[PDB]
DNA sequence: CGGCAATACTG
DNA sequence: CAGTAT
DNA sequence: GCCG
């Protein structure tokens, strides 16, 4: 991790983020990755330009760390920044949601409390502003875990239920749990679902619910006793057919996920949470104008395979 | 020049 | 649809 | 921002 003119990146990165300059903020985040995966500090510009993901642009900033130790473009970034990225950490609210706030005139959370248009997940995010920010110990993400599995084979003893996410991934910390279900019969699966959702709400385990969809799930969830924060819990549906590109999905990591897709699309071929698919047509820009044939994908290393890749542990898909 | 993953929910 | 989220 |  030999690597800290990264920090200053960092700033810089997540600047265009919160401004909404969604692609200059990716190249960032490449290149800022690439500088952590380089066994050698950096000393030359050329050195620079020789790890992919880092460009001439990218290089003399580099450059400019390591000569001048300072990097001008943080001295003029806009003093909207800080403010911006305050507001989008509010769930349910992004780039255009903060930047109207700010140009509303809203400034603390405060303002935003008892002045600011919020919407039924913006008002629960607010309410839990500190909590959705803080990362739960492992352990407490199995405790959640069990107690969704146990709550769902209560009324079937058949359901198969995993934690992806960070946590598949052997992480120490999780943002949130994130929990996938499905049926090895491949039709039990059939609007279990709220009964599920009831069920957690009642023992008081539920919360509070941002998203509910038919396959998808969005809530806020507490374990029982003193010294318990308020977790972001995720849960998702899935056909036994799907499991596989489900389980892959879930379970990234983000960075992994568009990779491996990707790869997937330079082979003329599509992945998504539901299956892996090939004779994909698609037009000039890259959008999709044939479906092509889903491919059979009993597990996770059927998809490698399929797509000319070796086999990874989940610890591995770790970006 | 122009794509940078692909999908699900909400209102 | 635009915005936000995985 | 980077890259084909
Ligand atoms: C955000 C995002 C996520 N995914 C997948 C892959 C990961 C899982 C879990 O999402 P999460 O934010 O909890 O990330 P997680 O790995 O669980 O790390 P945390 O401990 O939650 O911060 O969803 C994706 O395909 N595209 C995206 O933009
Ligand atoms: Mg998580
Ligand atoms: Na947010």
């Amino acid at each position: 991790h030999n690597l800290h003119i990264t920090e200053k990146l960092e700033v810089l990165a997540k600047a265009y983020s919160v401004q909404g300059d969604k692609w200059r903020a990716l190249g960032y985040a490449k290149a800022i990755n690439a500088l952590k995966s380089f066994h050698k500090p950096v000393t030359s510009y050329q050195e620079a330009c020789s790890i992919p993901g880092i460009g001439k642009r990218m290089a003399e900033k580099i450059i400019e760390i390591l000569e001048s130790g300072h990097l001008r473009k943080l001295d003029h970034i806009s003093e909207s920044v800080p403010v911006l990225e305050l507001f989008s950490n509010i769930w349910g609210a992004g780039t255009k949601t903060a930047q109207m706030w700010y140009q509303q005139g809203f400034r603390s959370l405060e303002d935003i409390r008892s002045q600011a248009s919020l919407t039924t997940q913006q008002a629960i995010g607010l309410k839990h502003y500190s909590d959705f920010l803080e990362r739960m110990p492992r352990e407490e993400a199995t405790e959640i875990e069990q107690t969704v599995q146990k709550a769902a084979q209560a009324f079937n003893s058949g359901l198969l239920c995993v934690a992806c996410g960070s946590y598949r991934r052997g992480k120490a910390t999780c943002g949130d749990v994130d929990v996938l279900i499905t049926h090895p019969d491949g039709r039990s699966h059939r609007g279990i679902f709220s009964r599920l959702l009831d069920s957690l709400r009642q023992e008081g385990f539920l919360t509070d619910d941002l998203v509910k969809g038919e396959t998808k799930y969005l809530g806020v969830c507490r374990l029982p006793g003193p010294g318990r924060r308020h977790r972001r819990l995720d849960i998702i549906v899935v056909p036994y057919s799907e499991f596989a590109c489900a389980l892959l999905y879930f379970t990234g990591s983000a960075h992994f996920n568009r990779s491996m897709r990707a790869l997937a699309k330079t082979k003329g071929m599509s992945l998504s949470e539901h299956a892996l698919s090939t004779a994909v047509v698609r037009n000039t820009h890259g959008c999709k104008v044939g479906p092509g044939r889903v491919l059979p994908t009993p597990t996770e290393k059927d998809v490698f395979r399929l797509l000319g890749l070796p086999y990874r542990e989940p610890a591995e898909r770790d970006w």
